[PDB]
């Protein structure tokens, strides 16, 4: 019931199961204008806790190099039907977060834009805490964190979009 927004495969709807929040339509809209608006070059996006892939495949969709890590089988499974069905070409990596980020700083990996948006049942913040600390995106890019408006962290600016909020710190 969610469709891509804009790029290469504006308008596909993408499989997401009924377990999803799923990803306020004005609050993806709304990052991304401002995710070309800064970055004409666009660059490498990160998606750690992707889920069917709304924002990892949008940002693959519009010119990024995404990168989806996701551990739930099933929602692996979704993933890749769905890269299927816009045929994007995007990397997914089925893994825990918690192993994806010590294993990718290793391999010197880094991105332009990583986007975090985990269900809101863990910590976030510990979370945030530690891709923070990752320190995979490089100078000049971002770390955007979704969560509930009422959790809040001094990390950077915030929008708000009606009950949850994105905040951008920059590097």
């Amino acid at each position: 019931v969610v469709r891509i927004l804009g790029g290469k495969a504006r308008g596909v709807a993408l499989k997401v199961p009924a377990s999803a929040r799923p990803s306020p339509v004005r609050l993806r809209k709304a990052l991304f204008d401002y995710l070309r608006l800064r970055y004409p070059r666009r660059g490498r996006f990160l998606d750690p806790f992707a889920g069917s892939g709304a924002v990892g495949l949008e940002a693959a969709s519009e010119g990024w190099e995404a990168v989806l890590v996701e551990k739930d089988p099933e929602a692996v499974r979704l993933l890749k039907e769905n890269v299927r069905r816009t045929g994007l070409g995007a990397r997914v990596v089925a893994l825990p977060v918690e192993v994806f980020l010590p294993e990718a700083k290793a391999q010197g990996e880094r991105f332009t834009v990583a986007f975090m948006a985990p269900p809101y049942a863990m910590d976030l913040a510990a979370l945030f805490g530690e891709l923070l600390a990752s320190g995979l995106v490089e100078a000049g890019g971002l770390y955007v964190l979704q969560h509930p408006k009422d959790l809040y962290l001094p990390l950077g600016e915030r929008r708000v979009y009606g009950e949850n909020a994105l905040t951008l710190v920059e590097v």
